[PDB]
């Protein structure tokens, strides 16, 4: 496979986002998944509703602002016949009564896939797919202040992940330690956070802070 994939470069990717102080990684996440693939599929690039997945998945397992999964709100899509744009939808970082409105549905998927639970995997996937939603563990203060380079914390966690985010490529950089490679994450904690919001952890270091471990994407 390549050594190097960017996403954002081939139009995938919509800017980052802010989640605010709501406990809803998950959709967005989800939103960024959905977002490459609708652009796979139709060529634009519309950027999606977290709120409506906040407000409106419940029924297939989320808990709004008190968390949520990724897979749950593709099934909703899927459920649902549709989701809204960010425009129409915008976002509030609180839970409220679902406000769906069809007509205003720019996205659908019929259903979704989950990657082995392999680093391998996860880069056939990335190079082949688009954008792929991940689990993490963030739960580290080195990762509230990461700045730039390749994000290792020691007490990361591979089985108990806590924040849902997005794979958009993955790529290489020498380092001291000779780890060089990484995943290249988009986060949803605004663009002042890490290199204009994005992270590289690292890749394949033992599926380091889990991100291999609950990956899927929508089919779309
Ligand atoms: C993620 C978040 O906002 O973190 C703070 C930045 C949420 O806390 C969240 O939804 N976490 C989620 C696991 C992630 C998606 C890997 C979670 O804890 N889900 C529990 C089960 C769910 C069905 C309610």
């Amino acid at each position: 496979a390549p050594r190097s994939v960017d996403w954002r470069e081939k139009g995938y990717v919509t800017p980052v986002k802010n989640q605010g102080q709501c406990g809803s990684c998950w959709a967005f996440s989800a939103t960024g998944a959905l977002e490459g693939q609708m652009f796979r599929k139709t060529g634009r690039l519309i950027s999606l509703s977290e709120q409506n997945l906040v407000d409106c998945s419940g029924p297939q397992g989320n808990e709004g602002c008190n968390g949520g999964l990724m897979d749950y709100a593709f099934q909703y899509v899927q459920d649902n016949g549709g989701l809204d744009s960010e425009e129409s939808y915008p976002y509030e970082a609180t839970e409220e009564s679902c406000k769906y409105n069809p007509k205003y549905s720019v996205a659908n998927d019929a259903g979704f896939v989950d990657i082995p639970k392999q680093e391998k995997a996860l880069m056939k996937a990335v190079a082949t797919v688009g954008p792929i939603s991940v689990a993490i563990d963030a739960g580290h203060e080195s990762f509230l202040f990461y700045k730039e380079g390749i994000y290792f914390e020691p007490d990361c966690s591979s089985e108990d992940m806590d924040h849902g985010v997005l794979v958009v490529g993955y790529g290489f950089e020498s380092t001291e330690s000779d780890n060089n490679k990484y995943w290249l994450v988009k986060n949803s904690w605004g663009e002042e956070w890490g290199m204009g919001g994005y992270v590289k952890m690292a890749k394949d270091r033992r599926n380091h802070c889990g991100i291999a471990s609950a990956a899927s994407y929508p089919t779309v």
